[PDB]
């Protein structure tokens, strides 16, 4: 989950990213994940910030459809 998260966050470049898209492809890539329990987003996101150690935004005014998230990470 760590490595996966690493490559997931890698989507960015130490600037900003959307966990919405990250998780979007996460489940769209990992079948086992989409066939176990779609409730790890809590442990994933948790470790996400508890891993990289960046800053996120509490649902900013920029969510298409109404279910997105923007995170801001940097070195």
């Amino acid at each position: 989950y760590i490595a996966l998260i690493t490559m997931a966050i890698r989507d960015s470049a130490g600037g900003r990213l959307t966990l919405a898209e990250i998780n979007e492809y996460l489940m769209g890539k990992f079948p086992f994940f989409r066939g176990s329990y779609t409730g790890w987003r809590n442990s994933v996101r948790h470790n996400l910030s508890l891993n990289d150690c960046f800053v996120k935004v509490l649902r900013d005014p920029s969510r298409p459809w109404g279910k997105d998230n923007y995170w801001m990470l940097n070195p």
